[PDB]
């Protein structure tokens, strides 16, 4: 076992080949399948896993009645191998969790899992599996994080945690962790700015997070740190808008887009030079549909000119979460570090007639050699013989 | 592989970081998951397991009709992963058992199986799964153990069994075993005292149990006892009393408390010096909430003043039975042995108007971080489609 | 990895521990458990597995319903870890089977499944899962094997398989299998002998087996034989008649007892010097019970008396197919061959109100320590939804 | 880990044993089975599975409902270990797919998985379940593979794909790949020849495909090429013609034979310098029964005449695709490549009353010593509860 050294560049990438499909929502329809939502893929040196949360229930149970905003004690963090179903029978239990984020440094597992009271949450750091560290809420209010993979660069580990409104100015915090103890945390002084779920990866030694922002921006914002927590922050600049609402594509800024600005969805994105690989919605206004987007001057420039798009999901199907993994150097074999991202197929409440929330997945890794857009949806019919 | 050394002391501990939940009673509404009692939990160097005897039936199948207790010849001891549900699909054979012990030296791990008639029942000691001994009912009156953790210290495990009355004066021996051969046994000078269910864990090269009076004490015994089974006995002298039921707490007694004394409920303790974390539910009458209460004193001083309580589930929640698990330095890398403990949490019969009885689990380990107080409960809504 | 030397003689015991119960059939009612006979354990230096012949369906669903004898092309030999039930989700894939065995050389699984027609049935032979040879039906009628482990010493297994009349004379012949390659073969000189069905095991460097006279014995027939296949045959002496159905116990005989001869059950003893431990049914005319009999001058003496009787299963539940299985030292870490059984407890047709046949299992281990009589029976209710 | 030399000839072979059936029709009536379809077999030097392409649902459940011909977004190509049920709980994740290959170079498994739409699909090539590249359609008309394994020799893979009509001269590729990577492909020069669904094994450092003719030929096309793809092409000359539907067997072409010749299944051959093992189905009109005809002038003579035939499904029982796998040296020890087949059993729709397409498998392995015919099929009992 050898450290990921994190130092190599991303891999430049002209498209998208499919990695995995797991079709949960379909398979469980008869099979053991978990509830699950805010699944998300990491990898180790050897293999890429799902992580997601659970609510300690089976579709088409009575115990899968409940919402998209649910932060119980049924709650849990588990893993199976990409492309699986997330069963009972093939699932490793990680943590208890109601918001998560985990990574592998090239020796371990890091899982970080968020438990307890809106005004008194605690992140449980576990390392290989062992409780290794905690920390606790610091302004009461729903202390979350990424829902996403962590970002691990020689033998450290970086992730974004939030505390405060969804709906207006929060506090954002910043941690290096190492062998899973908290080593440094940093508080972003990031007035007029918001950060939710974060897409955190690595890039030459440093850190690369594209988030959310819940309260006025429609654009998404991101912020970028070196291993002693020295930070930058910004906004995506292109006027192709990121997040979910959103208006129509015209001129962007380099800081929060008011217009259709409340709300939003997880996402991702990656930044070569003044470029960006901008992975949205296809709808302004709903979860439906996916496409990635190449701006050659997206990440800096406020023009909605580009020149790739390549469709992912079709604008009638339901969509989701999308967020950011990486494939390093120690796993691939590359001289750079591969870019690939997954996306949430959400099914259920509130958009359809069930009791129920539920999501499958699907994933792609950026190659330079021939690559199609098509649509890979869900697949299910709703609705289910619960329901 | 080595022998685990057990000579450092427990972790001082400030709080309960929440480390596993299964939810099994809410996934067996629809996967097949064994009808389960008396779940425990025991780490290996390498891992944690979920120790528990079944009946060999499901739940919602006609075969989980049952009786609160029963030892039938169906019973047997089993264990899977931490967090996953007790399937057949995920969960390891391991002795015909209607009462059990186990726990790993290091080496190999050790289980104590008692099957047989009341009359003349028989405990079959396995190591690496291979029948290493037997021991045979000494009084003729229900031969049984811990129903948690067997503790180890270098090389030689620790367990307690008792043989005769549950509601009088009966006997009780400790055994030293090594590669699950029983080298030496003592029979325990207690007169006056009871001691069921022990839970049991090294600290110091030395082992302490803390133990359930079911004849007339509603505080906890205790025996400790070095590597020679040279022992001391105690009742926890604190006016936090443990056992449920109890009475409501008031000045306690260093011998067994006879008010509300009879029957009782499998529990745990840790010892620091005079001060004892005593783990109980929050109902005095029924099992029902779970608090972990420090009282820095109250090992040895019979005041009910205490430092701390945090909750873990609400006095309006099932629980059941709960025991003490250890994480030793090999498995964590510490520099002392980090205490730990599991809830059953029981769903079904006697309190419940179903066919069945079964549990699921909660586990936390002690840490010097920030934690918090909460409920984490069964979740599962009774009654279900075989009822 | 090292061949299983085979050399020391078997250990002397004086009582069956109990080692392990599936409760396959009640698990089934709802758990996706196959359909099974034939059950038998075999062990390598390393873990001990239960195969057994799948009717390819599963337990409550129409493909169960069956003609409760039959050869068919659905049938395989699969196996599990002992224990636990035998399900697709936790069984691997042996053979192609409608009658087998299996043995471990120390190196390599050895199996052995025979498949197709009545009239020219081949003998499947795989070693580590390869086909390694074939053998045919020299008989042309019912090609047929242990269902039972084969015996290995020194690099070398032996099986015995019978083509012929299983109401009559039969051919009966022996085999050495290295690498699983028939290297020698013998045919067994035995007029007015029969043998089924036959229980292997070796002591001191050669085999021993113990069978079913099919024809006209209720005593059990026996052949041991050395490495180059040179064999002594006879029948078990003691009054206490092995085979089901059988008379009463009376002055037993040599060769074979022909009072209630005809028919029979598969079956197995342990030969020490002069004496024998027989396990056998409890009812003279039926399926049902189980015990095991020490009878220190059976093996060569025709009188009715014994020593020791130890209860497996009361006379009032159903029972089957029993064999030997054996730990070698190089599994256990003993100076001797450690002599354990199974007994196959069989439901459904033809004794009860069913569409199906099934069996679960229970194992004991022979110890010098202290054991106890008692009944574990199969435990399931029937009939079952399907029925 | 070592590169499979490739380089020894095919082993002799008078008959072949039966190696494994799933019953996974059989099992999906009760238990977690997906639909499948493209069985095919691979072996590495450590173990041999079944890949497999599913619709993302399982038998006996609505979303089972569907078109018997579908490229559709929900298929994936998954493997389980051969003679196992494919069930989401035993079933690995290789590829988005609704046309596949696969094939272990001795050091790690490559997968192709073709999906995206008709005018455009991709190929993505997986080494360790890494992508490695990806092939985009060059005639935009339904780019699609084997549906069996690749063949390997000194660290190249090597496969046949087809872009064009599958009623009309098409376009046919073969590609030589090391580690994932596509390193050579040359476009076939093959006037009038038709290539669908090649069956390709490895003999003496060269590779054989037999394929399939869906334009005008009811004798199977081959083509073999050296590890620089310098190709010959011809017809199998039998009069024992391979493919069905078909003529009665009657005076064969080295050309393509018009008589029956649209339409086809997939199959292989083997062949032995002018002669031929040849795998077809009993009847001439339609996937019922399957044999194995030894015709030792069949390669290269046009007779009718055969020297063995062996029966492996009778003609009133389902059959379906066939395909040819090896066993290299590295895996049996032998000295030489043995060859072995899978047949496909299906199940369903159209020529059954159910709403779902599904199959189970059986193969057998090349042997020299004695063997026997007869019907191993199917066996499910149609149709199901969701019908
Ligand atoms: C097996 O699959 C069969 C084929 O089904 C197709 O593939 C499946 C897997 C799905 O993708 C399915 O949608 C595909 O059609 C399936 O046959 C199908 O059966 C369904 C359900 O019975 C039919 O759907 C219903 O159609 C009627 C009639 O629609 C026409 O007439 C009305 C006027 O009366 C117009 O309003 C429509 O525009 C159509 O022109 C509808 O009345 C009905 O609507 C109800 O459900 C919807 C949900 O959207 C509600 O919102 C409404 O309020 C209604 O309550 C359904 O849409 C479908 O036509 C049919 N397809 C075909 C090709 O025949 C078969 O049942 C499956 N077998 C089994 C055992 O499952
Ligand atoms: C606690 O014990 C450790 C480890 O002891 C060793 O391992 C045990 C399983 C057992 O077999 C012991 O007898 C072994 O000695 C002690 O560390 C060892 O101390 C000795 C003497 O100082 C030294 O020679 C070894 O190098 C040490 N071994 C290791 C692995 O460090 C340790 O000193 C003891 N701590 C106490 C008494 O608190
Ligand atoms: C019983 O056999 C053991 C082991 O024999 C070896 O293993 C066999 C499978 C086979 O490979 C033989 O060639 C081996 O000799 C005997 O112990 C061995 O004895 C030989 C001769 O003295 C000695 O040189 C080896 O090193 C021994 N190996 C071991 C591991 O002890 C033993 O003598 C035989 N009988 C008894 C009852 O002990
Ligand atoms: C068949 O191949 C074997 C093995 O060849 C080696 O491994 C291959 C995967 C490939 O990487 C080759 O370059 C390797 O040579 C041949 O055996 C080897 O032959 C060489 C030359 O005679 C010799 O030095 C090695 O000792 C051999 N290795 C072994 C394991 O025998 C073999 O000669 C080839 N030819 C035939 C017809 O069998
Ligand atoms: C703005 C981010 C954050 C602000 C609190 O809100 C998220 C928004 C969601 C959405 O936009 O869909 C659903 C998420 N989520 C997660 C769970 C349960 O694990 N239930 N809801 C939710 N997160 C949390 C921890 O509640
Ligand atoms: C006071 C200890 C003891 C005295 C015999 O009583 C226990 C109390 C129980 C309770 O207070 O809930 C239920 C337990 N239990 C276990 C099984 C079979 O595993 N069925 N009941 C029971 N144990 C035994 C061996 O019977
Ligand atoms: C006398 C032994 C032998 C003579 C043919 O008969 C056996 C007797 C049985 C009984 O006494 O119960 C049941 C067995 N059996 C095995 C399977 C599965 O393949 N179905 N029945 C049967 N074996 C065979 C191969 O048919
Ligand atoms: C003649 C080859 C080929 C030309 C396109 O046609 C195949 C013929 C089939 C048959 O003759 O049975 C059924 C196959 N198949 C597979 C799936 C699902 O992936 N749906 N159809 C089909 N393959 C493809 C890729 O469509
Ligand atoms: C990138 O880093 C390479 C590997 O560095 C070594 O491994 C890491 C995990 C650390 O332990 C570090 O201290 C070691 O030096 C270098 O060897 C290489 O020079 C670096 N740069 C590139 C782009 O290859
Ligand atoms: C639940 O169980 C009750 C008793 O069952 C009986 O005892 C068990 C141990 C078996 O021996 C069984 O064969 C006996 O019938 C029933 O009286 C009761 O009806 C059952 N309950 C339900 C709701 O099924
Ligand atoms: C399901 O969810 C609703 C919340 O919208 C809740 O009030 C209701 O009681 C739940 N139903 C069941 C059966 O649990
Ligand atoms: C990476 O971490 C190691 C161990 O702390 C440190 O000594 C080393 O200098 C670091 N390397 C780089 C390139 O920063
Ligand atoms: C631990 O066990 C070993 C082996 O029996 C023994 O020699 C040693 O003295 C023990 N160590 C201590 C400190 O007790
Ligand atoms: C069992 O199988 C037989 C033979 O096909 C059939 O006649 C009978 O109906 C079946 N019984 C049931 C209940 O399915
Ligand atoms: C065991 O087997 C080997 C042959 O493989 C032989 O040389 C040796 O003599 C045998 N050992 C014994 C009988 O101890
Ligand atoms: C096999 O591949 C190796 C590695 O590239 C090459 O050097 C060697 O000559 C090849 N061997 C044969 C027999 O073709
Ligand atoms: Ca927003
Ligand atoms: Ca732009
Ligand atoms: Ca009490
Ligand atoms: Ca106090
Ligand atoms: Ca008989
Ligand atoms: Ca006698
Ligand atoms: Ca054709
Ligand atoms: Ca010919």
């Amino acid at each position: 076992s050898v450290k990921l050294a994190g130092n190599s560049s991303l891999c430049p990438v002209s498209g998208w080949a499919i990695y995995s499909k797991d079709n949960s929502v379909r398979i469980g329809s008869k099979g053991d399948v978990f509830v699950i939502r805010e699944p998300f893929i990491s990898c180790s040196p050897l293999e890429c896993r799902t992580f997601f949360l659970t609510q300690g229930a089976l579709l088409n149970d009575k115990h899968s009645n409940g919402t998209i905003k649910d932060r119980s004690p049924y709650r849990t963090l588990m893993s199976c191998p990409i492309g699986e179903v997330p069963s009972p029978y093939n699932s490793r239990f990680e943590s208890v969790a109601w918001s998560a984020s985990a990574c592998h440094d090239g020796i371990n597992w890091l899982t970080i899992g968020i438990s307890g009271p809106d005004n008194g949450a605690v992140a449980v750091l576990k390392y290989n599996g062992i409780i290794t560290d905690t920390i606790k809420s610091w302004r009461n209010n729903i202390l979350r994080t990424q829902e996403s993979e962590c970002a691990c660069v020689n033998g450290s580990c970086f992730t974004v945690m939030t505390d405060g409104p969804s709906n207006g100015q929060a506090s954002y915090k910043i941690f290096r962790i190492e062998k899973g103890k908290i080593v440094k945390s940093v508080e972003m002084n990031a007035p007029n700015y918001h950060y939710e779920e974060c897409s955190c990866y690595p890039d030459s030694s440093e850190i690369t997070c594209v988030c959310r922002d819940n309260w006025h921006g429609s654009n998404r914002p991101w912020v970028s740190f070196n291993q002693n927590l020295e930070y930058q922050i910004g906004y995506i600049c292109s006027g192709i808008f990121g997040d979910n609402p959103r208006p129509n594509d015209k001129t962007g800024s380099c800081g929060p887009v008011s217009s259709n600005g409340a709300n939003g969805v997880k996402g991702f994105s990656f930044k070569y030079g003044n470029g960006v690989w901008i992975g949205r919605t296809k709808s302004i206004s709903s979860r439906n549909g996916f496409e990635m987007i190449w701006d050659p001057n997206g990440w800096t420039g406020t023009d909605n000119n580009f020149s790739i798009k390549q469709d992912i999901v079709g604008i009638n199907e339901w969509s989701g979460y999308s967020g950011s993994f990486v494939q390093h150097p120690e796993l691939t074999g590359l001289d750079c570090i591969r870019p690939c991202f997954w996306v949430e197929l959400i099914r259920g409440r509130p958009k359809e007639n069930t009791i129920w929330t539920s999501g499958s997945s699907i994933s792609f890794c950026g190659v330079n050699s021939d690559t199609v857009g098509w649509s890979w949806p869900d697949g299910a019919e709703l609705p289910f013989t619960i329901d």
